[PDB]
């Protein structure tokens, strides 16, 4: 039996209201938009109780395995580092809350929540740049070719969301009737990359962007438990993972096109490494760790997942979870040993709540109703057995291979 030393959990943050309404979204749609009961971008207070029941799911079964005692921890045994969002923050409270209630255990997070993390932001802090023809040729390669054929490759899900949006009906497509011109959904606009001339930011916009953003919203309000989700246009798993597949789409060239992750996730992918393995003071890692810690919990993004599995050469699906990233979803680092011959091996996994038991709030145990758990496997690695394992000796010389040098924090 193998022995559990060490766990990372990069972690999403939990189910939060949509990100700043844009006149394009209004637009796009003759229907009026369900209002939420928190400002935009923050974490619910029910997204909260959510992560709450996903850290008593990890505390289950990482007791299981005897990485963390019964009762409150040994003091420093879990550190917990957050974004500067309220949704990041919270959400690593609302863990612990979960995995150690009444401990006195805290999210810790930069200085100042004024200014950029980039831990978390490494290309927005400026750390490296990304160069703009090398960004538009990498983004070819992940595709396959130029962004005017995600009209085809994804034809069907941007004809369901123009009939989810009853598009035809909306204001924009009446814009494009008056300019004599089709209301076909996936073809309302180009789509199209811009660099911004410093090289700190990348951005898409046109149908696929748009869908991205407009998938996660429904499936957000369905994760908050609204009534009325997609006014009442959207049913049935098939759909749901069509629709969200044009989000995973922009989520994989944006995110995971490997030019675009190694800048954008270098140090992340640094601070795992050097945490799973416990070297305090190798480059890369930048917390306060203790000798006798066990577990790091990173409160980020969806972004730094996709930057993380595209540098890592990871794809995969979720099964009842339609969002390859999901609202509270966390993609977790395992350092196994084998005590006969101290071989030691890392298994990555993703662990996260299906649709219903976010829409349910269900109780979590290990038995009856448990978070779902993926193995992932890792490109270049050994990927042995159900736990999809790769030797240690393996996975470091993969990390070393695929960071980018410059863009070391």
């Amino acid at each position: 039996g193998y022995t559990l030393e060490r766990v990372v959990i990069l972690s999403r943050h939990g189910v939060r209201s949509p990100t700043k309404q844009t006149q394009l979204m209004n637009d796009v749609t003759p229907d009026k938009w369900p209002q939420w009961p928190v400002k935009a971008g923050y974490l619910t207070p029910r997204g909260a109780g959510l992560v709450t029941l996903m850290g008593g799911f990890y505390g289950d079964y990482f007791r299981s395995y005897g990485l963390l005692p019964a009762g409150c921890p040994a003091d420093e045994s879990i550190y917990v580092q957050a974004d500067v969002d309220q949704r990041t923050r919270l959400t690593g409270q609302a863990f612990l809350d979960g995995i150690a209630p009444d401990c006195g255990l805290k999210v810790h997070y930069q200085a100042d929540l004024k200014k950029i993390d980039p831990l978390f932001h490494t290309v927005e802090a400026g750390v490296c740049k990304l160069d703009p023809e090398k960004t538009h040729q990498a983004v070819e390669k992940r595709l396959g070719g130029p962004l005017n054929e995600l009209s085809q490759r994804y034809a069907k899900p941007f004809a369901l969301m123009g009939e989810v949006l009853n598009f035809s009906a909306s204001p924009y497509c009446n814009s494009l009737q008056q300019k004599g011109k089709a209301c076909d959904f996936a073809t309302f606009a180009a789509n199209e990359i811009e660099v911004n001339k410093e090289g700190t930011k990348v951005s898409l916009s046109g149908p696929l962007a748009l869908s991205s953003t407009l998938g996660e919203i429904f499936l957000l309000q369905n994760s908050q438990a609204m009534p009325d989700v997609a006014w009442n246009r959207l049913s049935g798993e098939e759909n749901w993972i069509s629709l969200l597949s044009l989000h995973n789409a922009q989520f994989d060239l944006m995110a995971k096109t490997p030019y675009i992750a190694r800048h954008k996730g270098t140090p992340l992918l640094q601070q795992i490494d050097t945490a799973l393995v416990l070297q305090r003071d190798a480059q890369g890692q930048t917390l306060p760790l203790s000798p006798q810690t066990k577990l790091l919990f990173l409160g980020g993004h969806d972004t730094n997942i996709a930057n993380i599995a595209g540098m890592l050469g990871a794809n995969w699906q979720l099964p009842q979870q339609p969002d390859n990233t999901p609202p509270g979803g966390g993609l977790v680092f395992e350092l196994w040993q084998n005590p006969d011959n101290h071989q030691r091996y890392v298994a990555v996994k993703m662990f996260y709540q299906t649709m219903e038991q976010l829409r349910n709030a269900d109780k979590l145990d290990l038995k009856n109703n448990p978070a779902r758990i993926v193995p992932i496997a890792i490109e270049g690695c050994e990927n042995e057995g159900d736990n999809k394992l790769c030797q240690l000796e393996t996975f470091q010389k993969k990390v070393a291979q695929v960071i980018e040098p410059s863009c070391h924090i």
